[PDB]
């Protein structure tokens, strides 16, 4: 049936998973990102590619989340959507939560023969981003959960009664 066995897993995430909503879409259900340092990749910002990637055994780190609580039926669902020029390894991250060092799963990007955009971008600008992306979507849901027409949900969907005439 459908039921989770033990052996839960950790992945270390960029970008994807770092929100509820990508997390219950994924798995069913949210599953819970623990802030994590990843020294020992460098993370690349690869304008081109589908928001790519961590590779070689930089002296960097990565700093990103965990998705811990992860079955492994559920683990799978990460490696077939969006995983596609990507493959697992095990790589170590600092659960910075607690400051432990945790061994975790991640997604590295399969092309990572020759170092692509070895040049780390600006962190500034990843910041202010993400940051208008997320305050522009919360902003937003809340003017609608305002409702400023007082619009209401069967009001806003152009529902058809079939009228016969």
């Amino acid at each position: 049936s459908t039921s989770s066995d033990p052996q839960s897993h950790n992945v270390f995430v960029y970008g994807s998973i770092l929100e509820p909503a990508v997390a219950a879409v994924i798995l069913d259900r949210t599953a819970d990102t623990v802030p994590a340092v990843l020294h020992g990749y460098h993370r690349y910002k690869l304008k081109g590619l589908p928001y790519p990637c961590i590779v070689s055994s930089d002296s960097g780190k990565v700093n990103g989340k965990v998705i811990t609580g992860v079955s492994d039926a559920e683990l799978n669902n990460f490696d077939v959507i969006e995983g596609n020029d990507y493959e697992r390894v095990t790589v170590e991250v600092v659960r910075m939560d607690n400051s432990e060092k945790v061994k975790v799963e991640t997604y590295v990007w399969v092309n990572k023969d020759d170092p692509r955009m070895y040049g780390e971008w600006d962190f500034e600008e990843w910041r202010v981003v993400h940051a208008e992306k997320f305050v522009e979507t919360f902003r937003k849901m809340l003017e609608w959960n305002k409702n400023p027409n007082g619009k209401s949900m069967e009001e806003a969907v152009g529902s058809l009664l079939s009228s016969g005439d």
